[PDB]
């Protein structure tokens, strides 16, 4: 019941009273966003609370933040809170731990480099082109469009051509095998795990796979048949080529290189579909940025000329929109390291097992690091202001050794699709906007309402 | 299902053909002894099964054996097989892993030094005399006498004296408040675990504590009572009084002293009374030996002078009995280390998550060491012959830093009562004597009937 409940007043730490065997979860009615802010409001830098029976510590203090993420990596804050039923999902490198996680994270390091990212913005573009082709469409129509669903084809579009050179337009092939089984997932189960944490080994055991056992197999076999028609039939710059070259520390199985297939899908899916529809939502309710942006974009590139990778780096503003709105709606919410031993940090006793967490979310927003947090303001990344921005406050992609791998891939992704949009369409409200833009209920971050806005053609 | 049941044949290791979720546990209805020498006789000196879905690899190789328990101990094969329901049971030494083991190692090696055994030998005599008290009676009734109540009654005087300083005749008290709590104790549950053991921590989540919340709060309130009687009103000698001198690494918490005396007060009174109980059976069967033994204990010890701690260490024929009853009777049976991290011994691929499991039984009777191994032969110890025998295949208290750290009390304990019953009874088997000596089918290494014999006066 209240096994654990009492660590935290026995360090003395502050926190909302726990329930037996619930906890603070009950506590989320509100959101994990507001959760945050309501107890770094009510509790200063530091406070404590608890998933079920698992004890959490939340940390606001920049130092603290640099030596759990960067300092004490490797030796005390390593691995990331565990697990809804696993399979063989353990050999990803998101969810692998201690020494399996260092062998994928540096077999998988040189992937994400910046001279490969180089070499896949070329087929990046071409679904920037198929992207605003099916927007054509869309607005000619001449009604609101949902942004969800041009910006997840795109997404889509991206991460089936980058991680096995698959090339299909997702709009309007409704059923590519491919496609739908990558459109095969996916709550209240995830609340019911953190207070049923001892129910998990169970859900292993019945053989209840938490991926179909269907899409799985097809993933698995797909890849067999890539890597089989591959060796040899007969120059390809997928993520599949970048590992199945790396297996000729110790190289990747054939599972493994699966288990990291399947963890780009998810990462790519949800944040870059999402993120571009916050940024769409923000350019259009201030139309003043989106417009200094399409100059900025006509400037670098004449006559709506195609973007390259050294062209998108060279633009200033795009890069500050996208981190503001990062600033606003970082997706991962939350930072979370478990702390493998007893250790002393900046004056403060952490005891083992205690998951320490970075409220992101809360960090973006809080207002002694933010002057008037709640607007959107671009220019708080200027090469004047940009100075001034702790890196520990603001954490989008983390930090630390176990930060973010895709973080250029992602940027990258994004302002390729911001580019090639803005060149040919502009954005305004609609009546079925939602304005002010509310943040889901539930456990992800994103609109309550669908994204809707007005397409013109420029 | 058979998850992990073709590990084995992946590595080209033989064993037993699993079952579907039982694996190999069918075999134990011969017993955990009679399936390790059936296993080594059938398969060489490697062989693996599965104990439900664990991987159990055991080894038989001197130099094999040597790598897991001295030289990889530390880095590779630190800790045992966890775990049924623990409960606070996680602070115990011979459950704790990894650096919270070596702490409870380095914190409790000072108390089993032999100049604190040799303060501890005038108490542990004391009850040697009250053992042939009780056996005086016994015996002068004219009948046979089950030696496990004896042994039993005498094991727990030695341990309730040493481990917390409580004096008191067992056998003649059938209820001292400490008496019976500490009988409070103790199949078929234990392989229900091994085939069930994703539901160990269910038993945690309802408060299902493997040991009574009465006798854990009684020790916990009796620890306390004598920690405070004590501190301060106003010299001691017992286990008690050196773990709290040594709270004065991090000291021992309050709650991790309450646990090793219950390791302690476990690991005196099954071992002692059992392997005093096939010593005199071995005694009773060849009464060659127990003359021999009675002749040099009446040479150092004159007209049955008092037994003291320099004069047992000097009876090489009394260490020859123990060593060799030890030898057939290895209580501990098996010996185990779990491979933390993927490691290459001696040309073997060992995995992470296997166990790797030491047949202390099966080797102590294997032919290609000894000969004629069914035999109690107390001369194989003999000077001559000592040098000769394997420190890794005769492995009664284990080897390397996991050890049986107890190994000097355990032997002082039992030699100090061999003497003092041997000085006054000479003891032949009778009628209700099972001979041979048949071993319990359950999973422990205890006679299957209660060893009877005959005791004389001399
Ligand atoms: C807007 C897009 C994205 C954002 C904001 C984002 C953000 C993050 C954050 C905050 C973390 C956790 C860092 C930490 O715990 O310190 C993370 C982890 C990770 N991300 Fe991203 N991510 C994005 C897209 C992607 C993409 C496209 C990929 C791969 C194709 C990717 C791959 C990963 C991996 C593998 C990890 C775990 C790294 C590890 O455990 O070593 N992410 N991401
Ligand atoms: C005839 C009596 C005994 C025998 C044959 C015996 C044998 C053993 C064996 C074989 C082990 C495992 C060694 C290994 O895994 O390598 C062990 C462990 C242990 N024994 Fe004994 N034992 C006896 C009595 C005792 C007594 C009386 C005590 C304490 C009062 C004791 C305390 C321990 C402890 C604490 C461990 C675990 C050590 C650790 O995990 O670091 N034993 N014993």
């Amino acid at each position: 019941g209240t096994h654990s409940h009492g660590l935290f007043k026995k360090l003395g730490i502050p926190g909302p009273t726990p329930l037996p065997f619930l906890g603070n979860i009950l506590s989320y009615h509100k959101g994990f966003c507001m959760f945050d802010m309501e107890c770094h409001k009510k509790y200063g830098k530091v406070w404590g609370f608890y998933d079920g029976q698992q004890p959490v510590l939340a940390i606001t203090d920049p130092d603290m933040i640099k030596t759990v993420l960067v300092k004490e990596c490797y030796s005390v804050f390593t691995n990331r809170r565990p697990f809804g039923p696993v399979g063989f999902m353990k050999s990803a490198i998101s969810i692998a731990e201690d020494e399996e996680w260092k062998r994928l994270r540096s077999l998988l390091s040189p992937t994400f480099t910046s001279g490969k990212l180089k070499e896949m913005v070329p087929i990046i573009a071409q679904y920037g082109d198929v992207l605003v082709r099916n927007l054509r469409r869309e607005a000619e129509t001449g009604k609101p469009v949902t942004l969800k669903d041009v910006f997840g084809a795109y997404s889509m579009d991206v991460i089936t051509s980058t991680s096995f050179g698959v090339n299909i337009d997702s709009l309007n092939n409704p059923q590519d095998p491919f496609v739908e089984n990558t459109k095969k997932l996916l709550d209240p189960f995830f609340l019911s795990i953190t207070v049923f944490p001892f129910l998990i080994p169970i859900l292993e055991v019945l053989n209840i796979c938490v991926f179909p056992r269907e899409v799985t197999n097809f993933l698995r076999k797909s890849v067999k048949r890539m890597k089989e028609s591959r060796l040899e039939d007969t120059h390809r710059v997928d993520f599949l080529q970048l590992m199945i070259d790396s297996q000729n520390h110790k190289a990747l199985s054939d599972l493994e290189l699966v288990a990291q297939s399947i963890i780009f899908i998810f990462a790519g899916y949800e944040t870059t579909s999402s993120v571009l529809s916050f940024i769409m939502y923000e350019l259009a309710t201030h139309p003043d940025v989106q417009q200094k942006l399409q100059e900025e974009i006509d400037a670098v590139l004449p006559n709506k000329a195609p973007p390259t990778y050294d062209t998108v780096l060279q633009m200033e503003y795009l890069d500050m929109v996208v981190n503001e709105t990062l600033r606003l709606f970082p997706i991962a919410m939350r930072l979370e390291r478990v702390c493998k031993k007893d250790v002393e940090i900046n004056g403060m006793f952490i005891p083992k097992g205690v998951v320490v967490m970075i409220p992101s979310y809360a960090l973006h927003r809080d207002p002694k690091y933010w002057t008037e947090p709640e607007k959107f303001l671009p220019e708080r990344f200027s090469k004047k202001n940009k100075d001034n921005i702790d890196p520990y406050i603001y954490t989008p992609f983390g930090s630390g050794p176990r930060n973010c791998i895709g973080m250029r891939f992602a940027l990258m992704n994004m302002k390729l699709a911001l580019i090639r949009v803005l060149q040919n369409f502009s954005f305004k409200p609609c009546k079925e906007t939602q304005i002010p833009l509310k943040l889901s209920l539930g456990g992800l971050l994103q609109p309550e309402k669908p994204v809707v806005l007005k397409v013109e053609s420029r």
